[PDB]
C-alpha cells in the first residue's frame, strides 16, 4: 500500500487553543527555532532569549520591518504611524519625533506623574461613588487614560460625561475585534479565501476614527504656534514647518497621534484589568500589598513615583503579571531587511520574523514554576530588594522596535494600582463569580470584563 499525497500539512488545529501556546507547545518536537509557509510566504517563529535577542538587539536593524497584513494597512492609513509602519524614513523619523515629546515631560509643572495623578484623583472619585457596589470598571480607567494620553498629545481633556469618550471606546471595540480574529499571527489567510465583511467593518470603525482625528487636527492648525511646544501634536508640526516634505503630511500626522492614543489607551487599561483578576484569585498577595501599602505610605498623602524604592511588592506584582500575560505575547511581527541569519540559518529578504515572548516568559529552565502567579519571583529570599530572576524576559520587547510607551505604562500602573490598593478595598462580588484568566488573544492580549466589589477602607475614613 501507499502513503495518500500530502497537499498540505500543519503541525496543529487552526482555531484551537492559543496560538503563542501551540507554538510553545512544538518546541519540544522541532526544537526554539522553525518556519511555516503559507501560499509565497515564509514565517519564521522564534522561542528562546538567546535567539530573541539576536532578532530584536544584535541584528536589530536587520530585522526591524514589518510584514504586510491587508488588515494593518487599514488600520494605519497604508502603513503609516509608527507600528504597523515598516522601517525607512518615515517610521524612523516619526519615532524619534514621539521619543523627544516624551521629554517634554521629564520635569515642572507638566511632569509625567502631576498629570498621571490628576486623573487618578478622578478617577478614585468616581469609583468611591459606588461604594459597596460590583462594578465593571474597564470604562473608568479607560478615561482616566484617555486624559492623560490626550493631555500628552493635543493639552486637552475630556469633562465627566462628554459622550466622545463614549464614542472612541466603540470604534477601539471594533478595531480590536476586527483587526485580527485571534493573534496578528494568523496562520491561514482566511479572509482571502471566503466571502466576508471584515475588512468592510474594520474599514468603517476606522472611519469613525480618522474622522475624530481630522476634526482635531484641522480645529487645531489654528491654536499652533512656535514658541509653545507643549505636547506631541506641536512636535509634529514643529517638524512639518522646518523642513521631510513627504514624510510628515496630513495623513502621517494624523496616523501617528492615532498610534499613541490607542497605544496609551489599550494597553494600561488591559494590564489594570489583569492585574485586578490576578489579585482576586490571590487574596494571600492582596492582603500583603495593603499591608505594606500602610507600612509605607500610611494616609498622610496620596503616593507618588518616588514610592517605587519601597512599593516593592506592588512594583514585583506588576512585573509578574507582564510575566504570565504579556501584552503583546507574540509582541508585533518583526520581517527580515536584508538577507541574514538567526541562530546561525539562513532568514531570506521579506520572511516574517515572530517572537514567541509567551514562550521565554514559560521557559521551565528560566523560571522555577512559570504555570503560577507569584510576584515573589521578583524579590530577594527577605523581601527587600527587586530581582532579575531570568534573562528569558521582555514585556516590553527591545532594540529598533521596543516599546516607546514604557516609562508612561510604568507610571501609569504603580500609580493606578497604589492610589486604588491605599483607598479601596477589592473583593469578589456577592455571587461568588471570579474572573477567567485563560484571556482573548487579540493584538493586545485582553481578559474577559468581569466584575470587583469596591469598598471605601476602613483604614482611609478612620483618617478623615
Ligand atoms: C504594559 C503596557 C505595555 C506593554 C507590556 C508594552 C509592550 C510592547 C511591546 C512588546 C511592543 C512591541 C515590540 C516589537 O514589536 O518587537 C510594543 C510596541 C509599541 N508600543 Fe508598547 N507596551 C505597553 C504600553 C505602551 C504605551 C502606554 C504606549 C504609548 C504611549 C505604547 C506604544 C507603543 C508603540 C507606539 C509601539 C511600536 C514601536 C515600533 O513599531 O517602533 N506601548 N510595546
Ligand atoms: C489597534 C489600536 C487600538 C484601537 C484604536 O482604535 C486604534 C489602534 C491604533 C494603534 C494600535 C492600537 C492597539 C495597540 C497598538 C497595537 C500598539 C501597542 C501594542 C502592544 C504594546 N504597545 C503598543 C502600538 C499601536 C497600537
Amino acid at each position: 500500500l501507499l502513503s495518500l499525497p500530502l497537499v498540505g500539512s500543519l503541525p496543529f488545529l487552526p482555531r484551537h487553543g492559543h496560538m503563542h501556546n501551540n507554538f510553545f507547545k512544538l518546541q519540544k518536537k522541532y526544537g526554539p527555532i522553525y518556519s511555516v509557509r503559507m501560499g509565497t510566504k515564509t514565517t519564521v517563529i522564534v522561542g528562546h532569549h538567546q535567539l530573541a535577542k539576536e532578532v530584536l538587539i544584535k541584528k536589530g536593524k536587520d530585522f526591524s520591518g514589518r510584514p504586510q497584513m491587508a488588515t494593518l494597512d487599514i488600520a494605519s492609513n497604508n502603513r503609516k504611524g509608527i507600528a504597523f509602519a515598516d522601517s525607512g524614513a518615515h517610521w524612523q523619523l516619526h519615532r524619534r519625533l514621539a521619543m523627544a515629546t516624551f521629554a517634554l515631560f521629564k520635569d515642572g509643572d507638566q511632569k509625567l506623574e502631576k498629570i498621571i495623578c490628576q486623573e487618578i484623583s478622578t478617577l478614585c472619585d468616581m469609583l468611591a461613588t459606588h461604594n459597596g457596589q460590583s462594578i465593571d470598571i474597564s470604562f473608568p480607567v479607560f478615561v482616566a487614560v484617555t486624559n492623560v494620553i490626550s493631555l500628552i498629545c493635543f493639552n486637552t481633556s475630556y469633562k465627566n460625561g462628554d459622550p466622545e469618550l463614549n464614542v472612541i471606546q466603540n470604534y477601539n471595540e471594533g478595531i480590536i475585534d476586527n483587526l485580527s480574529k485571534d493573534s496578528l499571527v494568523d496562520l491561514v489567510p482566511w479572509l482571502k479565501i471566503f466571502p466576508n465583511k471584515t475588512l468592510e467593518k474594520l474599514k468603517s470603525h476606522v472611519k469613525i476614527r480618522n474622522d475624530l482625528l481630522n476634526k482635531i487636527l484641522e480645529n487645531y492648525k489654528e491654536k499652533f504656534r512656535s514658541d509653545s511646544i507643549t505636547n506631541m501634536l506641536d512636535t509634529l508640526m514643529q517638524a512639518k514647518m522646518n523642513s521631510d516634505s513627504e514624510l510628515l503630511s496630513d495623513n502621517h500626522i494624523l496616523t501617528t497621534i492615532g498610534d499613541i492614543f490607542g497605544a496609551g489607551v489599550e494597553t494600561t487599561t488591559s494590564v489594570v484589568k489583569w492585574t485586578l483578576a490576578f489579585l482576586l484569585h490571590n487574596p494571600q498577595v492582596k492582603k500583603k500589598l495593603y499591608e505594606e501599602i500602610d507600612q509605607n505610605v500610611g494616609f498622610s498623602r496620596t503616593p507618588t513615583i518616588s514610592d517605587r524604592n519601597r512599593l516593592l511588592l506592588l512594583e514585583a506584582t506588576i512585573r509578574e503579571v507582564l510575566r504570565l500575560r504579556p501584552v503583546a505575547p507574540m509582541l508585533i511581527p518583526h520581517k527580515a531587511n536584508v538577507d541574514s541569519s538567526i541562530g546561525e540559518f539562513a532568514v531570506d529578504k521579506g520572511t516574517e520574523v515572530i517572537i514567541n515572548l509567551w514562550a521565554l516568559h514559560h521557559n521551565e529552565k528560566e523560571w522555577h514554576q512559570p504555570d503560577q502567579f507569584m510576584p515573589e519571583r521578583f524579590l530577594n529570599p527577605a523581601g527587600t530588594q527587586l530581582i532579575s530572576p531570568s534573562v528569558s524576559y521582555l514585556p516590553f520587547g527591545a532594540g529598533p522596535r521596543s516599546c516607546i510607551g514604557e516609562i508612561l505604562a510604568r507610571q501609569e500602573l504603580f500609580l493606578i494600582m497604589a492610589w486604588l490598593l491605599q483607598r479601596f478595598d477589592l473583593e469578589v462580588p456577592d455571587d461568588g463569580q471570579l474572573p477567567s484568566l485563560e484571556g482573548i488573544p487579540k493584538v493586545v492580549f485582553l481578559i474577559d470584563s468581569f466584575k470587583v466589589k469596591i469598598k471605601v477602607r476602613q483604614a482611609w475614613r478612620e483618617a478623615q
